[PDB]
């Protein structure tokens, strides 16, 4: 996260850190708890992942340094990537992880609601992006989970900034015209979380952008409301 600040314990309890363990253990991507056995993340995260065997899902983590050899994690039973996914910038950047067992929800690990039916024309004004990613283009994975408030951009404006890509209704863009706050390397797969009527909704999945927090280049997120039918089909 560029231009963000440290979170505190319990602040974003649907945020998980997805680790790979091949050839060594490290944070790979963010993700969001959406059901007791379900994580929503980005399809692009699984480039070069040979199988679910090498993945570990950690919930309730504030600092990456908390994770030791006896820290409990969830195994991944299945990775479900959208059948039309080809590359992040072309869309369909969405994946479900089915966990090997059910999360018992606690103060530190909680689900986030999907965008609610009948809310498609809501204007979200309280949106946040979170993650352990770089604070600048050439940086390093951060120890403490970071947060930044970022405004949504219309798809018309976003397309004008990305005339070499097809910005579709299944994408949502977020960023300041002057730059300065954005997702960056290591944040992808995590949530764009928006609060509406004091309820948090998973509005976006952190996906791609031109650089990090550059002027007039918003971050691009998978527009989760356009995938609710797909999510419900797979989780049922
Ligand atoms: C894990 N890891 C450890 N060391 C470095 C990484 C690392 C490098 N790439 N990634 C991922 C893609 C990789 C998982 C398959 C990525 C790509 C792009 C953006 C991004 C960008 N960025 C543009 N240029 N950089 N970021 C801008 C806006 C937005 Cl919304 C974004 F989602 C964010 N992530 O995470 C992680």
């Amino acid at each position: 996260i560029v231009g963000g600040t440290a979170s505190v314990r319990g602040e974003w309890p649907w945020q998980v850190t997805l680790h790979t363990t091949s050839p060594t253990q490290r944070h790979l991507c963010g993700g969001s708890i959406i059901g007791n056995q379900w994580i929503l993340t980005a399809a692009h995260c699984f480039y070069g992942v040979e199988s679910p065997k090498i993945l570990r899902v950690y919930s309730g983590i504030l600092n990456q340094s908390e994770i030791k050899e006896d820290t409990s994690f969830f195994g991944v039973q299945e990775i479900i990537i959208h059948d039309q996914y080809k590359m992040a910038e072309s869309g369909y950047d969405i994946a479900l992880l089915k966990l090997e067992t059910t999360v018992n929800y606690t103060d530190s690990q909680r689900p986030i609601s999907l965008p609610s039916k009948g809310d498609r024309n809501v204007i979200y004004t309280d949106c946040w992006v979170t993650g352990w990613g770089y604070r600048k283009l050439r940086d390093k994975i951060q120890n403490t989970l970071q947060k930044a408030k970022i405004p949504l951009v219309t798809n018309e404006e976003c397309q004008k900034r990305y005339r070499g890509h097809k910005i579709t209704h299944k994408m949502i863009c977020a960023g300041y015209r002057e730059g300065g706050k954005d997702a960056c390397k290591g944040d992808s797969g995590g949530p764009l979380s928006c609060k509406h009527n004091e309820v948090w909704h998973l509005v976006g999945i952190t996906s791609w952008g031109e650089g990090c927090a550059q002027r007039e280049r918003p971050g691009v997120y998978t527009n989760v409301v356009e995938y609710v039918d797909w999510i419900l089909e797979k989780t049922q």
